[PDB]
């Protein structure tokens, strides 16, 4: 039993729910919350943006510190920063950005990512301003993430449209 509320059953592991993900952090306090992270941890906008705001930039902070030491993630890659405010631990997560060519194939690879925790709260890997399919994106999580992952949309309409044509 875990505190997750609300969340509609796609398969064993993969749930679904229209939230906010920073509110959802906020309330549940997750082991591990993934960001859509960029190679280079430039919270910008999108679901990093939200995340670095609420945590009054704490995120940001920390992130230059890790590629002034580390250099830049893999597109498929990962790395465990702290959650600051939001929950113990942030994975950040790169999918490929159809806005800047990268191989859509690299997506399986990002969602890779969460096997290595038991549970976590995500958003749509390379979904949003990433410009990849949503829906593809839902199915490439679950076909590749075999833990348990509890997966906040922000768009109601996109949520709809999610749980609507699942297979
Ligand atoms: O940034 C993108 O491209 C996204 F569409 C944004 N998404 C979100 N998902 C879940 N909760 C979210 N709260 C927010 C608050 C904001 F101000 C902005 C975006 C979100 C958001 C998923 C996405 C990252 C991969 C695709």
């Amino acid at each position: 039993v875990n505190s997750f509320s609300g969340y509609l059953k796609l398969t064993d592991n993969v749930y679904i729910k229209n939230a906010d993900i920073v509110e959802e952090a906020k309330k549940v306090k997750p082991t591990v919350v993934v960001n859509a992270a960029n190679v280079y941890l430039k919270h910008g906008g999108g679901v990093a943006g939200a995340l670095n705001k609420a945590t009054n930039n704490a995120m940001q902070v920390e992130s230059d510190d890790y590629i002034a030491t580390n250099g830049p993630l893999k597109v498929g890659g990962s790395c465990v920063l702290s959650g600051h405010n939001l929950a113990k631990h942030c994975l950040h997560v790169v999918g490929p950005n159809v806005n800047k060519g990268e191989d859509i194939q690299l997506l399986k690879s990002a969602y890779e990512n969460f096997n290595q925790h038991e549970v976590l709260l995500a958003p749509l890997l390379s979904a949003g301003i990433f410009g990849a399919d949503p829906i593809h994106s839902l199915r490439v999580c679950v076909d590749t993430v075999r833990t348990n992952v509890y997966l906040a949309v922000f768009d109601k309409n996109l949520y709809d449209k999610l749980v609507s044509s699942f297979l």
